[PDB]
Protein backbone atom coordinates (compact mmCIF):
# COMPACT_ATOMS: atom_id res chain seq x y z
CA UNK A 1 0.00 0.00 0.00
CA UNK A 2 2.61 2.58 0.93
CA UNK A 3 5.13 1.69 -1.44
CA UNK A 4 2.14 2.52 -4.50
CA UNK A 5 1.62 5.47 -2.48
CA UNK A 6 5.26 6.38 -2.05
CA UNK A 7 5.06 6.46 -6.52
CA UNK A 8 2.15 7.85 -6.47
CA UNK A 9 3.47 10.98 -4.84
CA UNK A 10 6.64 11.25 -7.33
CA UNK A 11 5.40 9.94 -10.71
CA UNK A 12 3.05 10.52 -12.96
CA UNK A 13 -0.05 7.85 -12.22
CA UNK A 14 -0.48 6.87 -15.95
CA UNK A 15 2.53 5.66 -15.61
CA UNK A 16 2.30 2.91 -13.05
CA UNK A 17 0.19 -0.33 -13.00
CA UNK A 18 -0.75 -2.55 -10.48
CA UNK A 19 -2.56 -6.26 -11.08
CA UNK A 20 -5.91 -4.61 -11.35
CA UNK A 21 -4.83 -2.19 -13.71
CA UNK A 22 -6.45 -2.53 -17.28
CA UNK A 23 -3.50 -2.36 -19.33
CA UNK A 24 -1.07 -4.31 -16.84
CA UNK A 25 -1.45 -7.42 -18.99
CA UNK A 26 -0.64 -5.60 -22.21
CA UNK A 27 1.92 -3.93 -20.73
CA UNK A 28 3.37 -6.63 -18.80
CA UNK A 29 3.34 -8.57 -21.77
CA UNK A 30 4.85 -6.48 -24.32
CA UNK A 31 8.54 -7.28 -24.27
CA UNK A 32 8.25 -10.92 -22.86
CA UNK A 33 9.79 -13.08 -25.40
CA UNK A 34 9.55 -16.43 -24.38
CA UNK A 35 5.77 -18.62 -24.27
CA UNK A 36 6.86 -20.00 -21.24
CA UNK A 37 7.28 -17.18 -19.50
CA UNK A 38 4.21 -15.35 -20.16
CA UNK A 39 1.48 -17.64 -18.52
CA UNK A 40 -0.24 -17.54 -15.47
CA UNK A 41 1.73 -19.79 -13.45
CA UNK A 42 4.38 -17.31 -13.47
CA UNK A 43 5.04 -15.16 -10.70
CA UNK A 44 3.87 -11.78 -11.48
CA UNK A 45 5.12 -8.17 -10.17
CA UNK A 46 2.74 -6.58 -8.07
CA UNK A 47 3.80 -3.06 -9.51
CA UNK A 48 4.83 -1.96 -12.87
CA UNK A 49 6.41 1.77 -13.35
CA UNK A 50 7.50 2.95 -17.19
CA UNK A 51 9.66 5.78 -16.05
CA UNK A 52 9.92 8.13 -19.02
CA UNK A 53 12.54 10.70 -16.94
CA UNK A 54 15.66 9.53 -14.99
CA UNK A 55 13.93 11.10 -12.25
CA UNK A 56 10.82 8.60 -12.18
CA UNK A 57 13.83 6.24 -12.02
CA UNK A 58 15.30 7.78 -8.44
CA UNK A 59 11.81 8.09 -7.47
CA UNK A 60 10.98 4.53 -7.95
CA UNK A 61 14.52 3.18 -6.42
CA UNK A 62 14.08 5.71 -3.57
CA UNK A 63 10.42 4.38 -2.87
CA UNK A 64 11.46 0.66 -3.22
CA UNK A 65 14.24 1.32 -0.21
CA UNK A 66 12.03 3.06 2.08
CA UNK A 67 9.03 0.87 1.70
CA UNK A 68 11.30 -2.45 1.16
CA UNK A 69 9.96 -3.46 -2.41
CA UNK A 70 12.79 -4.63 -4.63
CA UNK A 71 12.54 -4.14 -8.38
CA UNK A 72 13.77 -6.04 -11.48
CA UNK A 73 14.49 -3.64 -13.85
CA UNK A 74 13.61 -5.10 -17.91
CA UNK A 75 14.75 -2.98 -20.93
CA UNK A 76 14.03 -5.25 -23.59
CA UNK A 77 12.86 -8.43 -22.04
CA UNK A 78 14.86 -10.92 -23.63
CA UNK A 79 16.52 -12.19 -20.78
CA UNK A 80 16.22 -16.06 -21.24
CA UNK A 81 14.94 -17.06 -17.85
CA UNK A 82 12.62 -14.18 -17.64
CA UNK A 83 14.38 -12.62 -14.96
CA UNK A 84 13.39 -8.98 -15.76
CA UNK A 85 9.67 -9.56 -15.16
CA UNK A 86 9.58 -12.70 -13.35
CA UNK A 87 10.52 -14.92 -9.91
CA UNK A 88 11.19 -18.20 -9.34
CA UNK A 89 9.06 -18.63 -6.33
CA UNK A 90 6.44 -16.49 -5.22
CA UNK A 91 7.73 -12.91 -4.08
CA UNK A 92 6.77 -9.35 -4.11
CA UNK A 93 8.65 -7.23 -6.57
CA UNK A 94 7.94 -4.71 -8.43
CA UNK A 95 9.56 -4.31 -12.49
CA UNK A 96 10.75 -0.80 -13.78
CA UNK A 97 10.30 -1.11 -17.24
CA UNK A 98 12.51 1.27 -19.76
CA UNK A 99 10.59 0.67 -22.84
CA UNK A 100 9.65 4.50 -23.04
CA UNK A 101 13.39 5.55 -22.93
CA UNK A 102 14.52 4.84 -25.91
CA UNK A 103 16.39 7.86 -27.14
CA UNK A 104 19.84 7.71 -29.38
CA UNK A 105 21.32 10.17 -30.48
CA UNK A 106 24.63 10.06 -32.19
CA UNK A 107 27.63 12.60 -32.89
CA UNK A 108 29.19 11.79 -36.18
CA UNK A 109 31.80 13.74 -36.36
CA UNK A 110 32.51 12.74 -32.53
CA UNK A 111 32.11 8.96 -33.64
CA UNK A 112 30.48 9.10 -30.04
CA UNK A 113 26.39 8.36 -28.95
CA UNK A 114 24.45 8.50 -25.98
CA UNK A 115 21.81 5.26 -26.24
CA UNK A 116 19.18 4.88 -23.65
CA UNK A 117 18.65 1.42 -22.27
CA UNK A 118 15.12 0.93 -23.20
CA UNK A 119 16.07 1.09 -27.29
CA UNK A 120 16.36 -1.65 -28.94
CA UNK A 121 19.61 -2.83 -30.78
CA UNK A 122 18.01 -2.54 -34.21
CA UNK A 123 16.87 1.65 -33.29
CA UNK A 124 20.64 1.93 -32.02
CA UNK A 125 21.88 0.36 -35.33
CA UNK A 126 19.58 2.51 -37.57
CA UNK A 127 20.00 5.53 -35.57
CA UNK A 128 23.82 5.57 -36.45
CA UNK A 129 22.98 4.35 -39.98
CA UNK A 130 20.93 7.70 -40.08
CA UNK A 131 24.23 9.67 -39.34
CA UNK A 132 26.21 7.43 -41.58
CA UNK A 133 26.86 4.91 -43.58
CA UNK A 134 30.32 3.93 -42.81
CA UNK A 135 29.48 3.74 -38.69
CA UNK A 136 28.66 0.43 -36.81
CA UNK A 137 28.69 -0.59 -33.28
CA UNK A 138 29.32 -4.33 -32.63
CA UNK A 139 26.27 -5.65 -30.42
CA UNK A 140 24.12 -8.67 -30.90
CA UNK A 141 22.64 -10.09 -34.46
CA UNK A 142 18.98 -9.66 -32.94
CA UNK A 143 17.46 -6.57 -33.61
CA UNK A 144 14.85 -6.37 -31.17
CA UNK A 145 17.43 -7.12 -28.07
CA UNK A 146 17.52 -4.10 -25.53
CA UNK A 147 20.46 -2.12 -25.27
CA UNK A 148 20.43 -2.10 -21.11
CA UNK A 149 20.75 -5.94 -20.83
CA UNK A 150 23.05 -6.99 -24.00
CA UNK A 151 25.58 -4.42 -22.88
CA UNK A 152 25.37 -5.16 -19.00
CA UNK A 153 25.94 -8.51 -19.85
CA UNK A 154 28.50 -8.05 -22.74
CA UNK A 155 27.30 -8.31 -25.73
CA UNK A 156 28.36 -9.56 -28.97
CA UNK A 157 28.00 -10.14 -32.54
CA UNK A 158 29.43 -10.84 -36.26
CA UNK A 159 31.71 -7.79 -35.59
CA UNK A 160 33.20 -9.71 -32.54
CA UNK A 161 36.45 -10.50 -34.16
CA UNK A 162 37.03 -7.02 -35.42
CA UNK A 163 35.78 -4.87 -32.11
CA UNK A 164 35.57 -7.20 -29.42
CA UNK A 165 31.89 -7.03 -27.45
CA UNK A 166 29.71 -4.16 -26.75
CA UNK A 167 30.48 -3.63 -22.96
CA UNK A 168 34.47 -2.74 -24.16
CA UNK A 169 32.80 -0.01 -26.39
CA UNK A 170 31.23 2.03 -23.57
CA UNK A 171 32.62 4.99 -22.73
CA UNK A 172 30.26 6.26 -19.96
CA UNK A 173 27.45 5.59 -18.33
CA UNK A 174 24.32 7.34 -16.67
CA UNK A 175 23.33 4.88 -13.89
CA UNK A 176 21.03 4.82 -10.59
CA UNK A 177 22.29 2.88 -7.93
CA UNK A 178 20.68 1.26 -5.24
CA UNK A 179 20.44 4.26 -2.95
CA UNK A 180 18.53 6.58 -5.88
CA UNK A 181 22.09 8.29 -6.76
CA UNK A 182 22.42 9.32 -9.98
CA UNK A 183 26.09 8.19 -11.21
CA UNK A 184 28.48 8.56 -14.37
CA UNK A 185 32.07 7.13 -15.09
CA UNK A 186 34.03 9.78 -12.71
CA UNK A 187 31.77 9.28 -9.83
CA UNK A 188 31.05 5.38 -9.73
CA UNK A 189 35.15 4.85 -10.18
CA UNK A 190 36.73 2.32 -11.37
CA UNK A 191 34.97 -1.02 -9.92
CA UNK A 192 31.86 0.19 -10.45
CA UNK A 193 32.65 0.73 -13.89
CA UNK A 194 34.47 -1.91 -14.78
CA UNK A 195 31.75 -3.89 -13.08
CA UNK A 196 28.72 -2.65 -14.87
CA UNK A 197 30.02 -3.35 -18.17
CA UNK A 198 29.92 -7.16 -18.81
CA UNK A 199 29.46 -7.99 -14.94
CA UNK A 200 25.75 -8.86 -15.49
CA UNK A 201 22.35 -7.07 -15.46
CA UNK A 202 20.71 -6.00 -12.40
CA UNK A 203 23.52 -6.57 -9.72
CA UNK A 204 25.39 -3.13 -10.28
CA UNK A 205 22.20 -0.63 -10.22
CA UNK A 206 19.54 0.23 -13.25
CA UNK A 207 21.72 1.98 -16.46
CA UNK A 208 19.73 4.55 -17.93
CA UNK A 209 21.92 5.49 -20.88
CA UNK A 210 25.39 4.39 -22.24
CA UNK A 211 27.89 6.26 -24.06
CA UNK A 212 29.80 4.45 -26.59
CA UNK A 213 32.37 5.10 -29.10
CA UNK A 214 31.33 4.64 -32.66
CA UNK A 215 33.33 2.19 -35.00
CA UNK A 216 34.16 2.34 -38.93
CA UNK A 217 33.80 -0.20 -41.38
CA UNK A 218 33.85 0.12 -45.12
CA UNK A 219 31.06 1.17 -47.17
CA UNK A 220 30.72 -2.56 -48.61
CA UNK A 221 30.72 -5.44 -46.52
CA UNK A 222 30.27 -9.19 -47.83
CA UNK A 223 28.23 -11.55 -46.85
CA UNK A 224 27.91 -15.42 -47.61
CA UNK A 225 26.22 -18.18 -46.59
CA UNK A 226 27.08 -21.49 -47.56
CA UNK A 227 26.15 -24.71 -46.46
CA UNK A 228 27.38 -28.44 -46.69
CA UNK A 229 25.53 -31.61 -45.94
CA UNK A 230 27.22 -34.90 -44.53
CA UNK A 231 27.39 -35.90 -47.73
CA UNK A 232 28.85 -32.68 -48.64
CA UNK A 233 31.80 -33.66 -46.39
CA UNK A 234 30.61 -31.56 -43.44
CA UNK A 235 31.91 -32.98 -40.92
CA UNK A 236 35.92 -32.68 -42.18
CA UNK A 237 34.99 -29.19 -43.38
CA UNK A 238 33.98 -28.02 -40.06
CA UNK A 239 36.53 -30.08 -38.44
CA UNK A 240 39.20 -27.82 -40.54
CA UNK A 241 36.84 -24.84 -39.90
CA UNK A 242 37.72 -25.00 -35.78
CA UNK A 243 41.52 -24.28 -36.47
CA UNK A 244 40.77 -21.85 -39.32
CA UNK A 245 38.39 -19.63 -38.07
CA UNK A 246 39.75 -18.24 -34.82
CA UNK A 247 43.02 -17.53 -36.99
CA UNK A 248 41.36 -15.37 -39.55
CA UNK A 249 42.07 -11.89 -40.49
CA UNK A 250 40.15 -9.81 -37.86
CA UNK A 251 38.05 -8.64 -41.09
CA UNK A 252 36.64 -12.02 -41.60
CA UNK A 253 34.17 -14.34 -39.17
CA UNK A 254 32.52 -17.17 -40.28
CA UNK A 255 30.17 -18.77 -37.70
CA UNK A 256 27.90 -22.20 -38.08
CA UNK A 257 24.58 -22.55 -37.75
CA UNK A 258 23.48 -26.01 -37.62
CA UNK A 259 19.81 -27.88 -37.00
CA UNK A 260 20.76 -31.41 -38.65
CA UNK A 261 23.17 -33.50 -40.86
CA UNK A 262 24.35 -30.02 -42.38
CA UNK A 263 26.65 -26.92 -41.37
CA UNK A 264 25.57 -23.43 -42.83
CA UNK A 265 28.66 -21.23 -42.36
CA UNK A 266 28.01 -17.98 -42.28
CA UNK A 267 30.33 -15.25 -43.27
CA UNK A 268 30.64 -11.24 -42.46
CA UNK A 269 33.53 -10.02 -44.61
CA UNK A 270 34.62 -6.04 -43.87
CA UNK A 271 35.47 -6.16 -47.53
CA UNK A 272 34.38 -6.92 -51.14
CA UNK A 273 33.63 -10.19 -53.11
CA UNK A 274 36.94 -8.72 -55.15
CA UNK A 275 39.62 -9.43 -51.71
CA UNK A 276 37.04 -12.25 -49.82
CA UNK A 277 37.83 -15.08 -52.57
CA UNK A 278 41.34 -14.95 -52.99
CA UNK A 279 41.35 -14.51 -49.22
CA UNK A 280 38.81 -17.75 -48.89
CA UNK A 281 41.04 -19.60 -51.59
CA UNK A 282 44.17 -19.02 -49.29
CA UNK A 283 42.71 -19.59 -45.98
CA UNK A 284 39.53 -21.82 -46.28
CA UNK A 285 39.69 -23.58 -49.64
CA UNK A 286 37.85 -26.65 -48.20
CA UNK A 287 35.08 -24.69 -48.05
CA UNK A 288 34.83 -23.78 -51.81
CA UNK A 289 33.58 -20.34 -51.26
CA UNK A 290 33.43 -18.63 -54.86
CA UNK A 291 31.90 -15.44 -56.12
CA UNK A 292 28.84 -16.43 -56.92
CA UNK A 293 28.20 -16.47 -53.12
CA UNK A 294 28.98 -12.94 -51.96
CA UNK A 295 26.44 -10.80 -51.33
CA UNK A 296 27.55 -7.40 -51.00
CA UNK A 297 25.47 -4.43 -49.20
CA UNK A 298 26.06 -1.86 -46.50
CA UNK A 299 27.22 -2.99 -42.94
CA UNK A 300 23.41 -1.76 -41.69
CA UNK A 301 21.79 -4.03 -44.42
CA UNK A 302 23.98 -6.65 -43.22
CA UNK A 303 21.83 -6.88 -39.85
CA UNK A 304 18.70 -8.18 -41.28
CA UNK A 305 20.51 -10.12 -43.50
CA UNK A 306 22.61 -12.20 -41.24
CA UNK A 307 19.78 -12.49 -38.88
CA UNK A 308 16.36 -12.95 -41.08
CA UNK A 309 17.84 -14.14 -44.70
CA UNK A 310 16.05 -10.48 -45.51
CA UNK A 311 17.53 -8.04 -48.55
CA UNK A 312 14.98 -5.81 -48.90
CA UNK A 313 13.16 -4.27 -45.53
CA UNK A 314 15.43 -2.27 -43.62
CA UNK A 315 13.06 -0.14 -41.53
CA UNK A 316 10.47 -3.32 -40.77
CA UNK A 317 13.20 -5.65 -39.68
CA UNK A 318 15.28 -2.75 -37.50
CA UNK A 319 12.48 -0.99 -35.67
CA UNK A 320 10.28 -3.61 -34.57
CA UNK A 321 7.91 -2.97 -31.35
CA UNK A 322 5.40 -5.95 -32.59
CA UNK A 323 6.85 -8.33 -30.13
CA UNK A 324 5.32 -11.19 -32.69
CA UNK A 325 7.88 -14.03 -32.33
CA UNK A 326 7.03 -15.89 -28.97
CA UNK A 327 8.76 -19.03 -29.04
CA UNK A 328 8.89 -21.23 -25.85
CA UNK A 329 12.44 -21.11 -25.45
CA UNK A 330 15.72 -23.34 -23.99
CA UNK A 331 19.02 -22.23 -23.90
CA UNK A 332 22.72 -23.19 -23.07
CA UNK A 333 25.89 -22.61 -23.88
CA UNK A 334 30.11 -23.34 -23.84
CA UNK A 335 33.09 -22.37 -24.76
CA UNK A 336 36.07 -24.42 -26.36
CA UNK A 337 39.64 -23.85 -25.92
CA UNK A 338 40.35 -27.66 -27.55
CA UNK A 339 39.88 -29.14 -31.09
CA UNK A 340 36.85 -31.91 -31.08
CA UNK A 341 37.65 -35.04 -32.61
CA UNK A 342 36.60 -35.68 -36.14
CA UNK A 343 34.30 -38.48 -33.76
CA UNK A 344 32.08 -35.85 -31.56
CA UNK A 345 31.63 -33.39 -34.84
CA UNK A 346 30.36 -36.86 -36.72
CA UNK A 347 28.35 -37.59 -33.26
CA UNK A 348 26.87 -33.89 -32.84
CA UNK A 349 25.79 -33.90 -36.83
CA UNK A 350 24.71 -37.28 -37.72
CA UNK A 351 23.53 -37.91 -34.14
CA UNK A 352 22.62 -35.24 -31.53
CA UNK A 353 20.95 -33.24 -34.11
CA UNK A 354 18.60 -35.74 -35.30
CA UNK A 355 16.90 -36.81 -32.00
CA UNK A 356 13.39 -35.58 -31.04
CA UNK A 357 13.14 -31.68 -29.33
CA UNK A 358 16.50 -32.22 -31.18
CA UNK A 359 17.71 -27.87 -30.52
CA UNK A 360 19.77 -25.71 -32.92
CA UNK A 361 23.80 -25.46 -32.27
CA UNK A 362 25.65 -21.60 -33.45
CA UNK A 363 29.37 -21.52 -33.60
CA UNK A 364 30.75 -18.14 -33.26
CA UNK A 365 34.80 -18.00 -33.76
CA UNK A 366 36.76 -15.90 -31.30
CA UNK A 367 40.11 -15.03 -31.72
CA UNK A 368 41.57 -11.65 -33.17
CA UNK A 369 40.35 -8.71 -30.89
CA UNK A 370 37.77 -10.07 -28.56
CA UNK A 371 40.65 -12.78 -27.58
CA UNK A 372 43.34 -10.11 -27.54
CA UNK A 373 41.49 -8.29 -24.23
CA UNK A 374 43.11 -9.93 -20.95
CA UNK A 375 40.76 -12.18 -19.21
CA UNK A 376 40.42 -9.79 -16.42
CA UNK A 377 40.54 -6.45 -18.25
CA UNK A 378 36.48 -6.39 -18.38
CA UNK A 379 34.19 -8.79 -15.96
CA UNK A 380 33.79 -10.94 -19.49
CA UNK A 381 36.29 -13.26 -19.57
CA UNK A 382 36.02 -15.54 -22.62
CA UNK A 383 38.76 -14.34 -24.24
CA UNK A 384 42.34 -16.03 -25.19
CA UNK A 385 42.55 -19.11 -25.97
CA UNK A 386 38.77 -19.50 -26.98
CA UNK A 387 38.36 -21.45 -30.13
CA UNK A 388 34.67 -20.96 -30.35
CA UNK A 389 31.47 -20.11 -28.47
CA UNK A 390 28.29 -22.54 -28.81
CA UNK A 391 24.96 -21.17 -27.89
CA UNK A 392 22.40 -24.51 -28.15
CA UNK A 393 18.77 -23.10 -28.64
CA UNK A 394 15.61 -24.95 -28.82
CA UNK A 395 12.61 -23.46 -29.81
CA UNK A 396 8.92 -24.95 -29.99
CA UNK A 397 5.49 -23.74 -30.07
CA UNK A 398 2.83 -25.69 -28.43
CA UNK A 399 1.97 -25.59 -24.37
CA UNK A 400 2.59 -29.03 -23.13
CA UNK A 401 5.44 -29.95 -24.93
CA UNK A 402 8.43 -29.18 -23.45
CA UNK A 403 9.09 -32.76 -21.97
CA UNK A 404 11.40 -33.47 -24.93
CA UNK A 405 13.49 -30.50 -26.01
CA UNK A 406 14.02 -29.37 -22.24
CA UNK A 407 15.71 -33.35 -22.59
CA UNK A 408 17.73 -32.85 -25.37
CA UNK A 409 19.49 -29.50 -24.34
CA UNK A 410 19.74 -31.59 -20.60
CA UNK A 411 21.25 -34.76 -22.59
CA UNK A 412 23.63 -32.74 -24.95
CA UNK A 413 24.96 -30.82 -22.84
CA UNK A 414 25.82 -33.99 -20.52
CA UNK A 415 27.25 -35.35 -23.77
CA UNK A 416 29.58 -32.46 -24.55
CA UNK A 417 31.22 -32.20 -21.34
CA UNK A 418 34.50 -33.60 -22.00
CA UNK A 419 35.20 -31.93 -24.72
CA UNK A 420 34.69 -28.17 -23.84
CA UNK A 421 35.88 -25.58 -21.13
CA UNK A 422 35.84 -27.22 -17.57
CA UNK A 423 36.85 -26.33 -13.95
CA UNK A 424 34.88 -24.29 -14.64
CA UNK A 425 32.40 -24.87 -17.30
CA UNK A 426 32.63 -21.41 -18.80
CA UNK A 427 29.19 -19.73 -19.82
CA UNK A 428 28.01 -16.53 -21.39
CA UNK A 429 25.86 -14.49 -18.88
CA UNK A 430 23.54 -13.24 -21.38
CA UNK A 431 22.72 -16.71 -22.42
CA UNK A 432 21.35 -16.85 -18.97
CA UNK A 433 20.80 -20.50 -18.07
CA UNK A 434 19.14 -21.25 -14.58
CA UNK A 435 20.46 -24.70 -14.16
CA UNK A 436 23.89 -23.31 -13.94
CA UNK A 437 22.83 -22.88 -10.46
CA UNK A 438 20.72 -19.89 -8.76
CA UNK A 439 21.27 -17.78 -5.46
CA UNK A 440 20.24 -19.29 -1.58
CA UNK A 441 19.54 -15.83 0.28
CA UNK A 442 19.88 -15.69 4.13
CA UNK A 443 18.93 -12.84 6.07
CA UNK A 444 17.37 -11.29 3.25
CA UNK A 445 21.43 -11.51 1.46
CA UNK A 446 22.44 -13.44 -1.29
CA UNK A 447 24.92 -15.90 0.15
CA UNK A 448 28.51 -15.50 -1.50
CA UNK A 449 28.48 -19.33 -1.64
CA UNK A 450 25.74 -19.78 -3.63
CA UNK A 451 26.79 -17.19 -5.77
CA UNK A 452 30.25 -18.53 -6.62
CA UNK A 453 28.57 -21.83 -8.12
CA UNK A 454 27.04 -20.23 -11.60
CA UNK A 455 29.20 -16.93 -10.65
CA UNK A 456 32.13 -19.13 -11.66
CA UNK A 457 30.61 -20.27 -15.00
CA UNK A 458 29.78 -16.55 -16.63
CA UNK A 459 33.11 -14.89 -15.04
CA UNK A 460 35.57 -17.23 -14.14
CA UNK A 461 38.06 -15.12 -12.42
CA UNK A 462 36.18 -12.33 -12.41
CA UNK A 463 33.36 -13.19 -10.06
CA UNK A 464 35.11 -12.57 -6.68
CA UNK A 465 35.96 -8.51 -7.72
CA UNK A 466 32.74 -8.80 -9.19
CA UNK A 467 31.11 -9.27 -5.52
CA UNK A 468 33.54 -7.20 -3.33
CA UNK A 469 32.48 -4.29 -5.68
CA UNK A 470 28.83 -5.33 -5.43
CA UNK A 471 29.49 -5.18 -1.61
CA UNK A 472 30.70 -1.72 -2.07
CA UNK A 473 27.78 -0.20 -4.14
CA UNK A 474 24.82 -2.76 -2.36
CA UNK A 475 25.57 -4.20 0.81
CA UNK A 476 21.95 -4.66 1.58
CA UNK A 477 21.39 -6.62 -1.95
CA UNK A 478 18.66 -4.37 -2.94
CA UNK A 479 18.81 -5.20 -6.98
CA UNK A 480 18.90 -8.86 -7.21
CA UNK A 481 17.62 -11.91 -8.66
CA UNK A 482 17.99 -15.49 -8.71
CA UNK A 483 21.56 -15.20 -10.84
CA UNK A 484 22.83 -11.85 -9.34
CA UNK A 485 26.20 -11.17 -7.68
CA UNK A 486 25.92 -11.43 -4.10
CA UNK A 487 27.90 -8.92 -2.00
CA UNK A 488 30.88 -9.54 -0.27
CA UNK A 489 31.26 -7.97 2.40
CA UNK A 490 33.72 -7.49 5.54
C1 LIG B 1 15.99 -12.80 -27.16
C2 LIG B 1 17.32 -12.75 -27.88
C3 LIG B 1 18.48 -12.63 -27.12
C4 LIG B 1 19.74 -12.58 -27.72
C5 LIG B 1 19.86 -12.63 -29.19
N1 LIG B 1 21.07 -12.57 -29.78
C6 LIG B 1 22.14 -12.18 -29.08
C7 LIG B 1 23.38 -11.78 -29.71
O1 LIG B 1 23.50 -11.80 -30.96
N2 LIG B 1 24.38 -11.41 -28.91
C8 LIG B 1 24.31 -11.36 -27.58
O2 LIG B 1 25.30 -10.96 -26.93
N3 LIG B 1 23.20 -11.72 -26.95
C9 LIG B 1 22.11 -12.12 -27.63
N4 LIG B 1 20.93 -12.47 -26.98
C10 LIG B 1 20.91 -12.45 -25.52
C11 LIG B 1 20.73 -11.07 -24.91
O3 LIG B 1 21.92 -10.29 -24.99
C12 LIG B 1 20.32 -11.16 -23.45
O4 LIG B 1 19.08 -11.89 -23.43
C13 LIG B 1 20.21 -9.77 -22.83
O5 LIG B 1 20.43 -9.82 -21.40
C14 LIG B 1 18.85 -9.17 -23.15
O6 LIG B 1 18.78 -7.81 -22.76
P1 LIG B 1 17.34 -7.16 -22.70
O7 LIG B 1 16.57 -7.45 -23.98
O8 LIG B 1 17.47 -5.74 -22.26
O9 LIG B 1 16.67 -8.11 -21.60
P2 LIG B 1 15.99 -7.86 -20.17
O10 LIG B 1 15.25 -9.11 -19.89
O11 LIG B 1 15.25 -6.55 -20.09
O12 LIG B 1 17.24 -7.77 -19.18
C15 LIG B 1 18.21 -8.81 -19.02
C16 LIG B 1 18.86 -8.76 -17.64
O13 LIG B 1 19.54 -7.50 -17.51
C17 LIG B 1 18.86 -6.71 -16.55
N5 LIG B 1 18.68 -5.34 -17.08
C18 LIG B 1 17.79 -4.93 -18.02
N6 LIG B 1 17.91 -3.61 -18.24
C19 LIG B 1 18.87 -3.16 -17.42
C20 LIG B 1 19.45 -1.85 -17.18
N7 LIG B 1 19.02 -0.77 -17.86
N8 LIG B 1 20.42 -1.78 -16.25
C21 LIG B 1 20.85 -2.87 -15.59
N9 LIG B 1 20.37 -4.11 -15.78
C22 LIG B 1 19.37 -4.29 -16.67
C23 LIG B 1 17.53 -7.39 -16.25
O14 LIG B 1 17.10 -7.10 -14.91
C24 LIG B 1 17.84 -8.84 -16.51
O15 LIG B 1 18.52 -9.44 -15.40
C25 LIG B 1 18.70 -12.71 -29.95
C26 LIG B 1 17.45 -12.78 -29.35
C27 LIG B 1 16.25 -12.96 -30.25
CL1 LIG C 1 19.55 -13.93 -21.28
NA1 LIG D 1 39.44 -24.53 -17.33
NA1 LIG E 1 16.69 -22.16 -19.16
Amino acid sequence: EDFLGCLVKEIPPRLLYAKSSPAYPSVLGQTIRNSRWSSPDNVKPLYIITPTQVSHIQSAVVCGRRHTVRIRVRSGGHDYEGLSYRSLQPETFAVVDLNKMRAVWVDGKARTAWVDSGAQLGELYYAIYKASPTLAFPAGVCPTIGVGGNFAGGGFGMLLRKYGIAAENVIDVKLVDANGKLHDKKSMGDDHFWAVRGGGGESFGIVVAWQVKLLPVPPTVTIFKISKTVSEGAVDIINKWQVVAPQLPADLMIRIIAQGPKATFEAMYLGTCKTLTPLMSSKFPELGMNPSHCNEMSWIQSIPFVHLGHRDALEDDLLNRQNSFKPFAEYKSDYVYQPFPKTVWEQILNTWLVKPGAGIMIFDPYGATISATPESATPFPHRKGVLFNIQYVNYWFAPGAAAAPLSWSKDIYNYMEPYVSKNPRQAYANYRDIDLGRNEVVNDVSTYASGKVWGQKYFKGNFERLAITKGKVDPTDYFRNEQSIPPLIK
